[PDB]
């Protein structure tokens, strides 16, 4: 019954996609990066992280990482499934992205797993050793469902980083626009 929940989730977000992000224009766009952003804030102020950055990649993928705990990866006895795997296919990101990658550093291991439009490609597998905690999202948003535009506006994600950092003091978050190799843009703010 849990996954096949999950399953009814996906379909629902992906059918009226502007009741759960506000729109699909480029509002909605670059909520995405805000809903990932928020979560690992939430990590931070929890007291396990102090530093965010944000990517905007070739393509306009997007990578955020975190140096949290990492998503947990214990099997559920709810899903029976890795904690990470349910805490992906419930997200509203990871329904409306063609094309999603998690990465986590935890337990001296890193775990990857790949999904498209919010369904697993592969069961999560170990991938590498870690001396480091934390997790990278990389994510390429669903131009089905952003018909407008998937495109960022580096300013857009500037302004509302800056803000971020202003609020929550104590956070490193930067941003950094890879878009063109031959002119790399960073910006990196750490309020007190
Ligand atoms: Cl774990
Ligand atoms: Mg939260």
């Amino acid at each position: 019954a849990g996954q096949i929940q999950v399953l009814e989730g996906l379909e629902a977000v992906r059918k009226r996609p502007g009741m759960y992000i506000g729109s699909t224009s480029e509002r909605g766009l670059h909520h995405l990066v805000w809903e990932i952003v928020d979560n690992s804030i939430d990590e931070a102020l929890a007291g396990y992280a102090n530093q965010i950055e944000v990517v905007i990649e070739k393509d306009n993928w997007i990578k955020v990482t975190d140096n949290g705990r990492g998503i947990p990866v214990d099997i559920q006895e709810k899903m029976g499934r890795p904690a990470v795997e349910v805490i992906l296919t419930s997200s509203v990101v990871n329904a409306l992205s063609q094309d999603l990658e998690v990465y986590v550093h935890r337990n001296e291991t890193i775990y990857h797993q790949a999904y498209k439009k919010g369904v697993p490609q592969f069961d999560l597998k170990e991938v590498g050793t870690t001396d480091k905690t934390g997790t990278v999202i990389r994510f390429k948003a669903d131009g089905e469902i952003f018909t407008e535009t998937t495109v960022y506006n580096y300013e857009t994600l500037q302004q509302r980083i800056r803000e971020l950092a202003f609020l929550n003091k104590g956070i490193q978050i930067t941003l950094r626009d890879e878009r063109d190799e031959e002119n790399v843009r960073e910006d990196s703010y750490h309020y007190e």
